[PDB]
């Protein structure tokens, strides 16, 4: 692929300001609003914005927008959900003095269902028009833990709750995080010395669900060595070090929603997000941790790399989760051999014509 064609793509996709900042002034107004009045409650009186920049994950619909609330929890064990590796029970340490969310507590372990439902609710009662904006709420998708709600009938934002534990990180994530060639194994010593978090998702069982189980979240790990992606400091800083791993993201995100949008009728492609390619983008970073790899007139080759890689994932139903090596995100469990296959027909085409899928 031609790196004028693919970086035409990219300008294209680059929107303006206004579009950009006419919105995030109500989302954040919005959420600054509903930020004080969670402190209302004991149980969210430790909660607070974690700063990711309050942006999306999307590209082209900046309509939406994504916020993620932490809150921290002293003294937390962690037990392992059927070895699940990726999710867990929280147990709290000392219980004889008082705790907040003892209202939520299980017995010894912390009901996640009963957390999301008294957030949801205390989110639901001040959506009932408090503000100047018209803002309502969205449905349950089911197991999803972000709270979506609509202001103005056209932008969509999504809440989601986490636990912030500034212990030290679990044995699941010990082989995880393999930059030690790529950003230094000092980076990556003091990446792991900052707290992890956690998102209320069920893990399947088969023929039902937890509920009560929580999952490992790295995202602002995520968010730092994506600002902060060459192996050398100044890299993208000047013209003799610019390199196309952000455009090498947002060219295989881009390619994987604009695949989602064709076919949305369908649900082959409905289990598969954006978090899969960041995933093997990130492995794909390892795999090339020098500057030189990432050159920006190799934008083509480089892409392609990408694509090519993801693609054996598909087609060998195996993507790690890059700080949790054992959880498998393309196991047979997760997603099926059918759908996989089909994303695998629909890439493979798109890459062998020229990807006329980006000028839809
Ligand atoms: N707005 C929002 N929606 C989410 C988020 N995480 C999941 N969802 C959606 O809620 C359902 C939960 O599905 P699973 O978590 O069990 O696995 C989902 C699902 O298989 C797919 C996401 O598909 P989506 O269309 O975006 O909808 C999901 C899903 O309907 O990737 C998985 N996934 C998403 N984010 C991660 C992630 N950060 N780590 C591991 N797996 C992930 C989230 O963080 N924010
Ligand atoms: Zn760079």
């Amino acid at each position: 692929m031609g790196a004028s064609k693919l970086r035409a793509v990219l300008e294209k996709l680059k929107l303006s300001r206004d579009d950009i900042s006419t919105a995030a002034g109500m989302v954040k107004g919005v959420v600054d609003h509903l930020l004080l009045r969670l402190k209302c409650d004991s149980a969210f009186r430790g909660v607070g914005l974690l700063n990711t920049g309050s942006y999306y994950e999307h590209v082209k619909a900046p309509n939406e927008f994504d916020v993620m609330f932490k809150l921290e929890v002293p003294r937390i064990q962690l037990e392992e959900y059927s070895n699940t590796r990726a999710y867990y029970f929280v147990k709290f340490k000392r219980n004889p003095k008082e705790n907040p969310l003892s209202q939520f507590l299980e017995g010894e372990i912390l009901s996640a269902s009963k957390m999301l439902s008294k957030f949801r609710k205390i989110i639901k009662e001040e959506i009932n028009d408090i503000k100047d904006t018209d803002v309502i709420m969205k449905r349950k998708r089911g197991g999803s833990p972000a709270v979506t709600l609509l202001i103005s009938e056209k932008i969509s934002v999504d809440i989601t709750l986490a636990l912030e534990s500034k212990s030290s990180w679990p044995a699941s994530t010990q082989e995880g995080l393999r930059i030690q060639n790529w950003l230094s194994a000092k980076v990556r010593k003091q990446l792991r010395l900052k707290p992890f978090y956690l998102v209320p998702k069920h893990a399947k069982e088969g023929n039902g669900f937890q509920e009560e189980t929580w999952r490992l979240s790295f995202s602002h790990i995520e968010k730092e060595i994506l600002n902060n992606h060459g192996k050398s400091k100044t890299c993208c800083e000047n013209k003799e070090e610019k390199c196309c791993r952000k455009d090498c993201l947002k060219l295989m995100k881009y390619l994987l929603e604009q695949l989602k949008e064709r076919f949305k009728d369908k649900k082959h492609l409905d289990k598969f997000s954006s978090y899969h390619v960041k995933t093997a983008f990130f492995h794909v970073c390892t795999q090339n941790p020098q500057d030189s790899q990432w050159d920006r007139k190799d934008l083509g080759l480089c892409f392609d790399n990408c694509v090519t890689y993801f693609l054996q994932c598909l087609r060998t139903e195996k993507l790690e989760n890059y700080f949790i090596p054992e959880f498998n995100l393309f196991s047979s469990n997760l997603i099926d051999k059918r759908s996989k296959e089909f994303l695998t027909k629909q890439i493979e085409y798109e890459r062998n014509n020229e990807f006329p899928v980006f000028d839809e």
